[PDB]
């Protein structure tokens, strides 16, 4: 454990990118207009608050050098997209590369960490994206990377700004070794897609391979999932895994992957920003989106990631062969334990475990296995196909469906035993018994336990 | 992506090098027949402009310290041979290495490199190839490799020259992240040879190891397409990968493994340098060089290299215990889409797939998944043996037989329709049905689906 | 070999160190008063002399920037504590981290290691275990780890006060190859657990992963030993691989599972530092630490580690699918031999091996093979259950059961023939004939050879 | 290739090194009795002339810093031997370690190079071995290896006397890519032992692994061919891979087991240093020694080491589970090509090649494919048993029997068509016609072939 660095990141961010639904093609209009639907919907007000700009945004540079915003695209320029997103309560993220250009080729802050920091500081940026294309062969061992990333760091320190600082190096060089210190969270791997399995060439490490020498993109959500799994251990308070933004809403994910995916980017305390065009969101993966239970967990005050307790491959593989069970368990601040059967297997399955299972980490005898605990099901009163297709073609308000916590912080709702925030139980576990469901092909079954 | 780092390499370079077939037996008339040969051919108006002048050229060093090339191989210098050359309208390469000597244990150009970036501007130069042998110790990372090939690239910069930079460092320490800010392409591997699956002791990193420690060579047709596959994804205009030249009409391959080598170089967008003796060059080879279509494909702007979208291994294997299909997929410019498949297999095979693997980053319902797209054969209309056989033996003029790409670009080309460039018409494919065809062992089915 | 850099470390260490029991939650009064139990217990006086502080300790820094304990649990500071200690014939061990916080989050030594250093000369230490927590991206290679320790090392010396210094940097960029002249031991791996086999997904690297790029923690005791297993050779005086604290009477590993841990720790010369409450020791254990028979293969004169003759697979795997089965064999001072047979099969086996086999590196005809051998078990004449549970209820003393090595040092006691040393006899073994036992499931056959 | 950098290493070396056998029981009477017998048995007349003194010689540094040798081991001096020596015309080695200490813990010459050089040349030292043992962090990257091992190449440099240099780091850092500017030949492993095959836990890389973390000793014979195979491309004249000292007549390897040891080692172009205790050799082991017609293979001017054609594992284990058949092929200067069928199985089999196979390099159709080869057993005419025990007991001469290579080069030998240098003919391969044998268990058929 450590403080945070700069005393933001106390719980895993949440929020927007433009990106895997708009590319280049973004304007002030787009990003306000999308930004009055995510605040009309509900979803600011459960956490995503951050309203990140993404790529290709700037012209180039001006005559002193200084980033210089598309006056087609932002003809009032960003501060004044700032101050509209600040004016509805929102937070405003940017982008840049820690290389000579950006990954879609607009001007990099690489050597101009300085200057670009200032921008972003004099146009009232509250989070900085910071990627990790053209980077001029400053990557291949941990040091030559950190001090790389180092340098946007301590420039947007100088600007005495507080900025929320995420790193896109994709885990290169080992990542979650040294980021804390510098930064609030990291990307662990190379860019997901909407494929909850599918391996991919252009992805050459498999989910083993934590240690990539090719990031590469177009990850599954399992292997990005995956390459995370031992990663749990390097990251808390103020610094945080991310294992990129929610394809929810995204291609044609099932309603078991999405809910899987989601539920398992919680667990792990990865940030939540919503990768869907919400303007164009269909209604179960709004109330995934929106699923204060879960949510809660990833907004858990002092948040350890969970550990996967095992992991098996199985024959029920799918149309790419691939087709594995795993069980996670982790502890949460109030005593509580997230627990997840997840079936990455092809077929419905029985799935089960013990509380010794559960409290990998207690011993025989302790109280935690001398005890019996409400098994609490996470994913139930989820907003119904109906009440979400509702507010979504704005025919309902989502004000007292959805739960409201900025009026009400996911700590403080935990304390007050808010029904919204712990799900609905469904049964007990003694010690001795069996813990049975049926978890859906490609889905999860996703418990909170709490004392009897 | 990002701009040419120095305006060159908009498509990928093609050419000719001297070595495959003549090693260090080389000299002006050599070099200046083999030329004549290949404008005689109508080769050179195809686009292979590049005449490469390859190791052992060099006689040491004069008392300034200044390359001197051998005055019995090259008795008027080598400004003398690019004027030739440039008169005919072709472009002049040279060679070196980045280390104490050659490969051939020539001069080699590490720490001499203003010196010799001069040496190539005063003989007229046009492009380098620039080799990695007896490099003193300065390999091992990203970034000692990066500043030893940065040192050249600067060096040429300023002599005012247009210099097309080659990189032939086989792909060690991670060429494809940092090619591209210093030079036009990057060797991903080590040397190729004419065999197209064979295994060798000479090459220890088989088709997975893309990041090698040991790049060798005698590395196969296959071996080096394999390591290729993930590379793609850091390859485009002004910087690639470079596959190693040619080795069509050289050894004993078949017209098969000749035409997949071939298709499959185009493809992934490597440059196309034939290593065949173009005057013992046989009918069926010539025409393999001389597919405009194929070469189209590679020729595509704003190009981006195929990706692999499955890979299979098969029990029908060669005599060196190897055999796998693979089917390949990429966008082309003015919408239309190159597909290959690939049998690796020992034995001759049915191959099949669909919309959804051939648009495999489109999603359900989307316009190309909803739409019939025309087949079109990338190998038909090739120059059939006894046409090949009569120009060959100067019976028979190339002029209004081969594409003329001088006279017509091939951007150009693609724009009017050329029916030269688009193969011939076989069939549509419409949703829900699938693509299916017989492909010979060790061979190719290789297309472009236009819209209906 | 090598000298000792310091002089300390002729033979590996050992102690208590207060972690595995009591986290954070330290004090002068629980320190001392576990002390004063290692002494009544007759531990202190086998050679358990260290007594090592752990993790947060401290309260951070104050104005002229040294180190500052914690006042509520340390009343009178550390140098008190030392004081006490050193007249009750203790040893004093403190703990930092070679980076800017240690791994609770409490203030680190990195770049403040001459004022650190002062501070545990200031107040006696005799012992520093230093730690690899939030080292600021300086890993990576064993040249910038390397570094990073010697500047902790240099400091120590600097003071003039002898200190063992213990790295922990879990064999972080092969530590084994650099530590001893700069160090006394060197952690090898991740933490240790109580777990006789158990793959943990925190522990991502294999038992054959020596070199592992994430260390992790809750690895096995078999996980650790399997990567120990190479690294003998780069162990003796003066510089020891660590295998991390004993979990010897703690969780819930079993009686043969206790043994064959500390047998094999004893064998491959770690220290053996107490993880165990020895304020709430179970009988079992406390036998299992005091065995002076097995000590005495760890505190042999002149230190080899053992080999690992062999290791097979075995079907008979355990809840967690692991099951394999070893053989080690050592050279020991006096001409002697150590030969384990170890069963980490999930059932009790036949076990059996030859003279050829355990003298490995001896010649055919050789006198070694030639001649007979005494076997002697070194788990005879153990403390039984009821005396050791007699002795922990202060009930009997220690006094006259124990051996006491501070009266009479192990090397004098194996010159004496001191029959408390080398077990008991139980057979011979001549040539050309097998040795064989039955071994329990987890369990160990543990023999010294002595010529007939 | 390249010239060799210093003038020496035209040919491997060849010679013997007190190790293997004596330890650090060395003295000026062991060496100086042991060089007579060497010359005595015409062994120094065969090429093995530099008679190396390894480990253990030194005492510490005298009041200037400068190397002492011990004075009791050497009375007179180490310039004395080396005068003794070279009034026999034999070549005089020295070991030091680049590091702090040597293996054994003697002075090291790391940054105490220059005077160590010094007294290497005031001592009139022809040739160094360089150690790898305290190196202080000093490695783990190819350019900081590099670096420490150019610092005793300049140092003895700057000598002016000239030294066969001899680098000892076990391949670490891929030395077959940097040794050759600095160096004459490069241990690429770690040390070999008297066992054909056996895997051993203290060289935890097995063959596969030629870029290994931790090269360790007791490797196999295989493990160290097997790791060698890939590394002849960056061997030549003036810089050798060293397989390290020959174990032929050192321990209990078999008489197929040394031929093919011997034969494998010559092939590679290794140096053959003999290991043996030749005052206690016995016949078999010193007809292999002094088998000239391999010799001729491992000292062919403008050596190019041979390349394996193919590996395959067999059934045929041996009692440690170990079971390959290889075939190896190579140009000889002559024009003549040498063959190895090697059978690493358990049983005698039949072995099988073409000369499609043996000519890999060959196209069809070419002058090699298409003409006769003579097939010359380059194990014939070895000196029976008897003729060499008598020669052992000084009951016979060596001079007359044996080919003397002072009086007439292996080259000039080879030119003249001198029968002792190319075996028996045995028979005849023409095209489309298999060769077939019998190869022994652990055994080899060892061919030298001729055009008929
Ligand atoms: C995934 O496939 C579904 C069919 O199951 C397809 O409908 C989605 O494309 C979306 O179709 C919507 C149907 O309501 C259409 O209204 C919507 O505009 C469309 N989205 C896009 C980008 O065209 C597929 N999912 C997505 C979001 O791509
Ligand atoms: O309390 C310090 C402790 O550190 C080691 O354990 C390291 C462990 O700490 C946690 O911060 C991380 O989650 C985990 O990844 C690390 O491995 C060390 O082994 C021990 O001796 C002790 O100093
Ligand atoms: O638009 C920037 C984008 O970069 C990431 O994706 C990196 C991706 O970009 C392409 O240039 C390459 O072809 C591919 O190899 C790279 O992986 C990043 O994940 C994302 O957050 C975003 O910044
Ligand atoms: O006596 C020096 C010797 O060193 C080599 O062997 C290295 C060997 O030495 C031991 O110190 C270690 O336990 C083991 O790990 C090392 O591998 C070298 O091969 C040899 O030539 C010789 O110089
Ligand atoms: O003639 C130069 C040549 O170098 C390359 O081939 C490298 C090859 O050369 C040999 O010296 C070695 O034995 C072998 O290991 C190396 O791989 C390069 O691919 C080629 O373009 C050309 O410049
Ligand atoms: C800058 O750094 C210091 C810590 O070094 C911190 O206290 C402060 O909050 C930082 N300021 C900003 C705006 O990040
Ligand atoms: C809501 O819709 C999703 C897909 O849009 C579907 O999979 C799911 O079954 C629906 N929910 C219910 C309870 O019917
Ligand atoms: C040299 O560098 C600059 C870009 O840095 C570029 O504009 C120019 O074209 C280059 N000149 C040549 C001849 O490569
Ligand atoms: C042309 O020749 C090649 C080999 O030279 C042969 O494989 C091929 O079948 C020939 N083409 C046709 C259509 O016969
Ligand atoms: C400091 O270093 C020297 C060796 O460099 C050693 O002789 C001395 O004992 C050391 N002192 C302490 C207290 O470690
Ligand atoms: C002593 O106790 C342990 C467990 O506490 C048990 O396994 C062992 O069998 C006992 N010893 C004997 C000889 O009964
Ligand atoms: C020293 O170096 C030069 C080459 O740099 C070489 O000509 C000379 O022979 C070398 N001298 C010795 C004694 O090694
Ligand atoms: C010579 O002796 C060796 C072993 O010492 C034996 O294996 C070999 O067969 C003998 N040679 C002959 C031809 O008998
Ligand atoms: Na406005
Ligand atoms: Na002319
Ligand atoms: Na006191
Ligand atoms: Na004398």
């Amino acid at each position: 454990v450590s403080p945070s660095y700069n005393g933001l990141g106390l719980t895993p961010q949440m929020g927007w990118d433009n990106w895997n639904t708009f590319a280049c093609d973004v304007s002030e209009q787009l990003l306000l207009d999308t930004a009055d639907r995510i605040s009309d919907l509900g979803l600011k007000d459960m956490g995503y608050k951050y309203i990140i700009l993404d790529d290709c945004w700037s012209s180039g540079r001006d005559s002193d050098g200084f980033l210089v915003a598309d006056e087609q695209k932002f003809p009032n320029g960003m501060g004044h997209v700032a101050d509209h997103l600040h004016n509805n309560s929102f937070l405003f993220g940017m982008y840049s590369s820690a290389g000579e250009y950006t990954c879609a080729g607009y001007p990099g802050s690489l050597g101009r960490e300085e200057e670009d920091a200032q921008f972003f500081a004099n146009n009232r940026v509250d989070y900085l994206k910071y990627d990790n294309c053209y980077n001029k062969g400053q990557f291949g061992t941990p040091e030559i990377s950190y001090h790389r990333y180092k340098a946007m760091s301590d420039a947007l320190n100088k600007t005495g700004r507080p900025v929320f600082y995420s790193l896109c190096n994709w885990g290169q060089d080992l990542t979650f070794y040294w980021g804390s210190g510098i930064a609030n969270s990291w990307r662990m791997s190379g860019d997901v897609t909407a494929e909850f399995t599918r391996p991919d060439s252009r992805c050459p490490c498999d989910g083993d391979e934590y240690d990539c020498k090719y990031a590469g993109f177009h990850c599954s959500i399992m292997n990005i999932l995956n390459k995370a799994a031992p990663m749990g251990q390097n990251a808390g308070v103020g610094g945080w895994n991310d294992l990129d933004n929610l394809e929810v809403g995204v291609g044609n994910l099932t309603d078991d992957e999405e809910k899987a995916h989601f539920s398992m980017w919680a667990m792990v305390k990865s940030p939540l920003i919503i990768g869907a065009n919400v303007n164009n969101l269909k209604a179960s993966s709004y109330s995934i989106y929106s699923q204060a239970s879960v949510i809660a967990i990833n907004q858990d005050s002092n948040g350890i990631p969970a550990t996967r307790v095992w992991r098996y491959y199985v024959s029920d593989t799918d149309e790419y062969g691939q087709g594995e069970i795993q069980m996670w368990s982790g502890p949460l601040d109030n005593g509580d334990q997230v627990v997840a059967l997840l079936n990455g297997g092809s077929v419905s399955r029985p799935m089960n475990t013990t509380l010794e299972e559960i409290f990998f980490d207690s011993n025989l005898g302790s109280k935690k296995l001398t005890s019996t605990w409400d098994i609490y099901d996470l994913w139930a009163n989820r907003v119904d196909n109906s009440t979400a297709s509702a507010i979504l073609g704005r025919n309902k308000t989502a004000t007292g469906i959805l739960y409201n916590a900025t009026e009400q912080s996911y700590k403080d709702g935990l304390s007050k035993n808010d029904t919204r925030l712990f799900g609905q139980k469904i049964g007990s576990l003694s010690p001795n018994a069996i813990l049975n469901t049926t978890v859906p092909a490609h889905g999860i079954a996703f418990y909170r336990l709490r004392p009897s």
